């Protein structure tokens, strides 16, 4: 049911687009002829991405460098991006703070930083974007992980942040349903992807290029969840039908 | 296989014990003859709770009033509590910041406060308690909710904080398994309970007295999860076998 034309002329923010899945998403949106605003801390890598976007046939491509540790930057970023495109059709929240695979001892500053960059900054970006997304009847895409659905050692702070995104966005999705806010929320559950970050930090990784295209497709098709894993078995097990029943058994009782 | 005597003479911290489930847990541990240290913001209420604990037959009962927004208080409390009892056998993390069941608009300070009180403070308390819990081969009890497993409207910040507890504690449980740290982690998934807080905020809720005894029982029996709900049907639906399989799929390795 997805057609690349669905993205032609669309106004899209992609966070964490200097590298990995983010950079790949920005390139796919460009090949489809969308207006893209990209961000990361690194100005020079961002520049290279923006020019390559214009080479692929993007309607427009821009960058705004900054840290998502700074909540005022998150706020002002959406404002300038919106100004550049004259509005916003899709918000792709994808960035993450640097983490290493390590046992948890006492790094409370690291738990805080992850919670700030990976979680609160997503909430702050959403609040800022919500008036524009309401106008266009837009979409919010939240890039999560299997580590944000299930428990693995070595990723406690990261898992906590990804789990937090599920609780927050999944609850606001129920609120938008009742409030009749026509803004879709897509949560992406990915397994290990072949990004240079992941490859160095860590089985069989899945291709970054297809992963990127799937995230966009899911968002465009207004899906609640998107699954992307190198295994058939893992994808079958990602789904939580009891959760759905539990959730739906409340709504079909009060609403 | 639970016996009340398993708690006799045991050293236990109970957070959020001025009211609700927390206060009830503190009373149950008191009837079993345990050493209890209780905490909350409310000093005059904690006093009344402590004296009632000693009336029920607690080996000792003490309190330390303070706010879990303050991370240094969280740190200081565990040392102070650990000094009072000469060690720690069980850590019951139960407190929550005040929330109302409203639609989310733009209250970022509220998302932050919930994340700090309901989540960060639990992590800070754990880090502080871990050396003592290692000595006794202790237990950490994390009080969560169904709203921390499943999605409901009107509780976004609260859900985020409860979901975060699951990811963090469930991952550290895997780390303690590989590191061979003999400290158990119990996550409690509760439905509505008949506490004044809940009866004011939001409805056939489950009794707080039995809820309180179950949390303790689960912790004592070193269970990974504890379920407590007024519905048998809901209870059946809480288990996630696919998650378990995905988790163990990795383990080997
Ligand atoms: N790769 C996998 O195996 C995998 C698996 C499951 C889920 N995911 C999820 O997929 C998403 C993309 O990950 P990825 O593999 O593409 O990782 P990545 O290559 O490390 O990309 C992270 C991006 O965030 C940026 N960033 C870092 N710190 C930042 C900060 N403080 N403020 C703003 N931006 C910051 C990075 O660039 P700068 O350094 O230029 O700031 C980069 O553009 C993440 O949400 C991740 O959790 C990935
Ligand atoms: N009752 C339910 O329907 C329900 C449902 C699911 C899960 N649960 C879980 O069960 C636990 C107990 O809930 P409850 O209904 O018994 O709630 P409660 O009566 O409101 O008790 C929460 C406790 O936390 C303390 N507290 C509040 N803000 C604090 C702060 N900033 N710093 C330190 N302590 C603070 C309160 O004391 P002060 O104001 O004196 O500080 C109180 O003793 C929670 O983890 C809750 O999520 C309950
Ligand atoms: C012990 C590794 C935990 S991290 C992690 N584990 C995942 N598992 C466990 C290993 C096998 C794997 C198999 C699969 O693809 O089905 C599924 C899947 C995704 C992540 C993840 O999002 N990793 C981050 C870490 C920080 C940097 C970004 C990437
Ligand atoms: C829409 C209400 C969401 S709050 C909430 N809902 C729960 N549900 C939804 C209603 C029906 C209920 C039925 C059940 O027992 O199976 C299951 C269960 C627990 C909570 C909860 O943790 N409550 C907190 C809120 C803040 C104050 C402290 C208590």
């Amino acid at each position: 049911e997805f057609r690349p034309e669905m993205l032609q002329g669309k106004k899209v923010i992609v966070t964490g687009a200097s590298k990995g899945i983010g950079r790949e998403m920005a390139y796919h949106l460009a090949k489809m002829g969308a207006h893209v605003v990209v961000t990361a801390r690194s100005k020079e890598t961002l520049q290279k991405v923006v020019s390559h976007c214009l080479e692929l046939g993007a309607a427009s491509a821009h960058y705004i460098a900054g840290t998502m540790e700074d909540m005022t930057f998150a706020e002002q970023f959406v404002a300038q991006a919106g100004k550049l495109m004259g509005g916003l059709d899709m918000l792709i929240l994808n960035h993450i703070t640097n983490t290493s695979l390590n046992l948890f001892h006492d790094d409370i500053h690291h738990v805080r930083k992850s919670m700030e960059v990976n979680f609160l900054s997503y909430v702050v970006l959403t609040v800022a974007a919500l008036p524009m997304l309401k106008q266009s009847n837009g979409s919010i895409v939240v890039v999560s992980s299997l580590a944000g659905k299930v428990a693995y050692p070595l990723v406690a702070a990261y898992s906590a942040s990804k789990f937090a995104l599920d609780g927050f966005f999944s609850s606001i999705r129920k609120e938008y349903s009742v409030s009749r806010v026509n803004v879709s929320i897509t949560l992406c559950v990915l397994g290990l992807i072949d990004t240079e970050t992941a490859m160095k930090a860590v089985m069989q990784a899945a291709p970054k290029e297809e992963c990127a295209l799937e995230i966009i497709k899911g968002g465009a098709l207004r899906q609640e969840e998107v699954y992307y894993d190198s295994s058939r078995w893992t994808t079958l097990l990602i789904r939580n039908p009891s959760r759905k029943i539990l959730e739906e058994l409340y709504s079909t009782s009060y609403n």
